[PDB]
Parts: structure tokens; C-alpha cells; sequence
């Protein structure tokens, strides 16, 4: 074991190892609440997330297991890394809390854009890094599904990492058209839509699609990408869905070069390949990496795929104690980086 020390912040108690000092709150709410601290073993600043009631319910227990397993598997430069996981419990029986530690970052992608107008070369490097981490993650059948500026961290020198549940020191704005209108049977390209949305907002200083709800959001999207064609229509399972879309005033796809004028024509071409209604036609992360747009950063030799990731557990229905024990084993088996 190591040595812990109690203390309360905001209204939540923090039982952490002595190696972490200067716990300053960052943000709470969700299933987490996180603090910024100093890692004495490394001399570096870290982010420590104390999960809220980790094993209170079955959804909590399994979502706690899911995240731990995920973070444990992720070994890539553009994906948030797990520096350490700990608990102030000495046995499984007393196991009630879970703290996860990562590198502290410079800022949310939301701050960067919200501040000034980045250069084109900045857009290329940032979007290139997202896609690099995306290829890694997708190569393991992992779908982020919640890509947005706040889930994107960049340090002082514009180096980027993908995280999740980013707590700022509408997710529907970056939501693919399909995963809203339901349709179900969503896939990884759902992430490429988000990237296309993030990129557009980096080139222009505003939200591509600021929809107020699922209805507005879809309206904003279609004005751009148009209304579903006969080919897309043929692939829509839901009777209510195609009844819905087919009932709208039909819209044409817009000329992106007209929509994103002044933008690098190579960026527009990438935008065009990402912002496709039909998920089957969107470009993939890997194929996007070879796009002329990233000629300056692209290296097919430094664009790794992930070791295979087994998410069989996702299908399991277990008890809070079974998920908690599974999670305890994962904590115990943790080997630092
Ligand atoms: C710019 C400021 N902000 C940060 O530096 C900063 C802010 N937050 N807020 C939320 N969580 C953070 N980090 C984190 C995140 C996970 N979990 C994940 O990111 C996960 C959980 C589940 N799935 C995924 N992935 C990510 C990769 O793609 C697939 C899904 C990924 C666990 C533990 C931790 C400490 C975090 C950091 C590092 C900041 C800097 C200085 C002072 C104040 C703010």
C-alpha cells in the first residue's frame, strides 16, 4: 500500500495518496467531479477524478468497470492516458471508492477556438491529431460517440488528446444525424461526423449546427447536407423515420466551397467527405489521414492501431458486487506507465 490523507472540497471528501498535493477543484457533477493536483513522484501536474457513488447501482457499477477497462487499454499519444488508479480500501470488502488520474492539460478545445481565430495550419494539426487517435480507438471497435471541443485537450504546444466526460474548468450539436433520429445500429463513422463538425467550427468561429432540439438539429443539418436521396432512403429501416424525413420539404445538398469560402479548398474537400448524411459513405479516420489536407503531418508509419479490445462484458447483466469485484481486480492489476 501507500499512505492516504483525508480532506474535503466543494462538499465531497478526498481520500488520496500523499504523492498528490495541492488538490484544487476543477469541476463536479456527472458521475465524477475532478481536481487538479501535483504529482510528487513525477514533478508533473495531474488530473484526479473521484467517481461519485461508483457502485451505487448496476449502471454505476458497470459504467465504473467500463471506464476503468477502457482507460487501462488506451496506450496512444492522442488519447487520454491512465497514469494511476487507486482506492483508500485495503480489501475488496471495504472497496467503495475509485479515483482515476491522468495528465493535467492546458485547455479544452472549446477555449482555444473561443479565444481567437486559429490558422489553417492549426486546424490541420488539431484535426490530424483527433483522427490519429480516432484510428487507434476505432481499430479496437471503440466508438467515442461524444466528441466535442470539451472532450479534446491540447497542451501549451498544441498537442492534442481525446478524453471523455470533459469537465470545463450541447453535445447534440456534434451528434451525427443518424444517432438522434435513432435508426439504431450506429457505428464508428458517427465519430467522423463529430470531427467534421469540430473542424468546421475551427475554420469558422461558430457552431456548424446549433440545434435547440432533435428536430431543430436535424433541420440545421439537412439545410447543409440536404435531404436523404433514394440511395439513403433504401437503407432506412424505420417506418416512422423515413415517413418523417420524406415528409419534410426536400432540400438540396449545398456547395461546401460556397458555404466555407476563404477556407483552404483542401479543408473543404475534407469537410465534404466527413459531413455526409449516409454513414456508409463518410470517410474513415484512417482514410482521412491520407487526405492531401494533412500532407504536412501525415506519416503512415506513425499512425498505430490498438491491440484488440474485448468488450464482451458489455453484453453481461451482473450484480453490483460482481461488477465491483471485477473493478477491484482491475485496480489491483494496474501497472503504471
Ligand atoms: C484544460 C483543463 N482540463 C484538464 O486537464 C482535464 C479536465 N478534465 N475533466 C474531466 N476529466 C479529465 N480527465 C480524466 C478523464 C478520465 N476519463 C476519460 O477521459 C475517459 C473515460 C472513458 N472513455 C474515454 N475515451 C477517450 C478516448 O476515446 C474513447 C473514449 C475517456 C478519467 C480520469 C481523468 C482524471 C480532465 C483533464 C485531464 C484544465 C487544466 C488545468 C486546470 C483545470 C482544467
Amino acid at each position: 500500500r501507500p499512505t492516504f490523507y483525508r480532506q474535503e472540497l466543494n462538499k465531497t471528501i478526498w481520500e488520496v495518496p500523499e504523492r498528490y498535493q495541492n488538490l484544487s477543484p476543477v469541476g463536479s457533477g456527472a458521475y465524477g467531479s475532478v481536481c487538479a493536483a501535483f504529482d510528487t513522484k513525477t514533478g508533473l501536474r495531474v488530473a484526479v477524478k473521484k467517481l461519485s457513488r461508483p457502485f451505487q447501482s448496476i449502471i454505476h457499477a458497470k459504467r465504473t468497470y467500463r471506464e476503468l477497462r477502457l482507460l487501462k487499454h488506451m496506450k496512444h499519444e492522442n488519447v487520454i492516458g491512465l497514469l494511476d488508479v487507486f482506492t483508500p480500501a485495503r480489501s475488496l470488502e471495504e472497496f467503495n471508492d475509485v479515483y482515476l488520474v491522468t495528465h493535467l492539460m492546458g485547455a479544452d478545445l472549446n477555449n482555444i477556438v473561443k479565444c481567437q481565430k486559429l490558422t489553417d495550419d492549426h486546424v490541420q494539426f488539431l484535426i490530424y491529431q483527433i483522427l490519429r487517435g480516432l484510428k487507434y480507438i476505432h481499430s479496437a471497435d471503440i466508438i467515442h460517440r461524444d466528441l466535442k471541443p470539451s472532450n479534446l485537450a491540447v497542451n501549451e504546444d498544441c498537442e492534442l488528446k481525446i478524453l471523455d466526460f470533459g469537465l470545463a474548468r450541447a453535445t447534440r450539436w456534434y451528434r451525427a444525424p443518424e444517432i438522434m433520429l435513432n435508426w439504431m445500429h450506429y457505428n464508428q463513422t458517427v465519430d467522423i461526423w463529430s470531427v467534421g463538425c469540430i473542424m468546421a467550427e475551427l475554420l469558422t468561429g461558430r457552431t456548424l449546427f446549433p440545434g435547440t432540439d432533435h428536430i431543430d438539429q436535424l433541420k440545421l443539418i439537412l439545410r447543409l447536407v440536404g435531404t436523404p436521396g433514394a440511395e439513403l432512403l433504401k437503407k432506412i429501416s424505420s417506418e416512422s423515420a423515413r415517413n418523417y424525413i420524406q415528409s419534410l420539404t426536400q432540400m438540396p445538398k449545398m456547395n461546401f466551397a460556397n458555404v466555407f469560402i476563404g477556407a483552404n479548398p483542401l479543408a473543404v474537400d475534407l469537410l465534404e467527405k466527413m459531413l455526409v448524411l449516409d454513414s456508409d459513405k463518410r470517410i474513415t479516420a484512417a482514410q482521412a489521414l491520407a487526405h492531401a489536407y494533412f500532407a504536412q503531418y501525415h506519416d503512415p508509419d506513425d499512425e498505430p492501431v490498438a491491440d484488440p479490445y474485448d468488450q464482451s462484458f458489455e453484453s453481461r447483466d451482473l450484480l453490483i458486487d460482481e461488477w465491483k469485484s471485477l473493478t477491484y481486480d482491475e485496480v489491483i492489476s494496474f501497472v503504471p506507465p
